[PDB]
């Protein structure tokens, strides 16, 4: 099966996903539209939640970085007065740095991730979307920065006016992911900002009639008006998107067979039969790996069921 | 007064230096053939072990590095099996990182030295012999290597048969020593390795005919037939030159004033005169900080008694 992950909800739910399904089985294909080099190294922090999230060492907490990590070199520059932009602990630096003297070497941003994978010992087939760079930015009032500045720099404060992801008309869809999609049928959408974490993916060329040749699934990551958590609330109006589970439907209206929605929107399951898609609830609040495993099951019904 | 810095033994005889003349007065013009990207960062160690020494951290135990530093990104990659060439440290790494975005920004080697002596709050004036860079590579009969990789790989084991300072007449001796030069009139070449530690300084285009006109005392690295740390031993009679208190005179024999040469050898001062060059005797061994004080007072006399 292949997700596709970004932000912290898909991750939430791989969680869950990875405790019914075989590991080997498991194709994630992850944003890099947050992508930057820091201090000399390559960061991919959708790719390496994911690849923590695997390994066991994901902080559980904040649902990024490594758990129990240290801060030497972040604390040594802050001292000095230095900052670089966000918490950089020192053995996930070990990871940036791996990847890049990969990178450095000539190979892809694929081949360092098949072989971090191999290094922490994943049976998962993690992806990112594309070998190509891609950047994410937020036009605000205040001027045009990049997501991290607005989230992490900002606090997320800003007044968003749009949203700009560019390079991704120029990249290309990785080739291992189109090998993975050559031997797929299933899409699964995890319950991410729909504009900034999943948009990027599917924004690739050639990923939106490849997505219609297959069951896909999504899961909401509105619990009604407003989202478990992320920018989303301010990112999905600023490109006209009403931010509602309906919403984010309309969204993937294109290519969207089956919709998951939280229990507690009760919303008219006739109208997303409008839309051309089937639609059923659960409770998306993943507060636990038990709660995450209990929306996986309902997913792979999904699957299952015709 | 200007000294010629590399290796560990002119840093130790700094630490001896700075404790009998203003440290506003010392100005230091590093080696920088042995500088390496790693990891994503530039890493200049020997003007880090200059700027560790007068900011006091340095390592006293290596005399590299800083004193009681922590290893969590080194020592991640370990268990992973990944060597990044060196025991990289968390808080030295803030300095190749502090360094490297200066660099990645636009400024020269020169400026990020100057910006990491005021955050380290350093007087003393510290200066890279060059901004263009310059690699020592030495030929083993195993094959043409990076000095690190023959020094710190190898451990200095493989049979030297060559020493290759690339780079060295394509670069240029940095604008703010040639500065430094024309306000300063007395030199100091530490007791270093004269092929590389110092030799890639004075192979500098220019440099030696710049010496020529200038009072400049040098302090043998050699007591007795062998040099007191490092691969001198190898790298000497790779190029022709006779492991001696003397080969090395006759190396500097172009600009060489005074010599200061260990008590251990007793030689004949005429061979010195011949050499045209005064020369004298004292410990050169330092085993502590009173013995680098010792011997820089010796060298002071040096330059006054002309
Ligand atoms: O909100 C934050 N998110 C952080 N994230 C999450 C995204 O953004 C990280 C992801 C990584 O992969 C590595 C480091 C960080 C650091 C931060 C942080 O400091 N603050
Ligand atoms: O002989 C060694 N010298 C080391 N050196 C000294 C030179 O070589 C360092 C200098 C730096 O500035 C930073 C790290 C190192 C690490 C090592 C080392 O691991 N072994």
């Amino acid at each position: 099966m292949i997700i596709f992950s970004g932000g912290t909800g898909t991750p939430k739910l791989l969680d869950g996903l990875k405790e019914i399904l075989p590991e080997e089985e498991l194709t994630v294909v992850v944003n890099t539209a947050e992508d930057l080099w820091v201090s000399g190294n390559l960061i991919s922090p959708d790719l390496d939640t994911v690849l923590y999230l695997f390994s066991d060492q994901i902080d559980r907490k904040r649902w990024w970085g490594i758990e129990n990590d240290t801060f030497g070199t972040y604390e040594r520059m802050k001292e000095l007065g230095i900052e670089e932009g966000l918490k950089l602990g020192d053995r996930d630096r070990a990871t940036h740095i791996i990847r890049s003297n990969i990178i450095r070497d000539g190979a892809s941003l694929t081949d360092s991730t098949v072989k971090l994978s191999s290094l922490f010992g994943i049976k998962a087939n993690i992806l990112p979307m594309s070998d190509d760079p891609v950047s994410t930015y937020i036009e605000t009032a205040e001027g045009i920065m990049h997501f991290q500045d607005f989230w992490i720099g900002k606090r997320g404060e800003p007044d968003v006016r749009g949203v700009d992801i560019r390079g991704v008309s120029e990249a290309s869809i990785s080739p291992k992911v189109l090998e993975a999609f050559e031997k797929e049928e299933n899409i699964l959408i995890g319950p991410s900002n729909p504009i900034t974490s999943i948009g990027p993916i599917i924004s690739l060329p050639g990923m939106r009639e490849l997505l219609k040749k297959k069951k896909v699934v999504a899961v909401s990551p509105i619990i009604g008006n407003a989202p478990v958590s992320g920018p989303a609330g301010k990112l999905m109006p600023a490109c006209g998107i009403e931010v509602s589970s309906m919403g984010v439907a309309e969204y993937y209206q294109d290519f969207l067979d089956v919709f998951v929605f939280d229990e507690r929107d009760r919303a008219d399951e006739f109208a997303f039969e409008r839309l051309g898609c089937h639609a059923s609830r659960a409770d998306t609040l993943m507060t636990s790996t038990e709660k995450s495993k209990e929306l996986a099951e309902i997913v792979v019904q999904a699957f299952l069921e015709h």
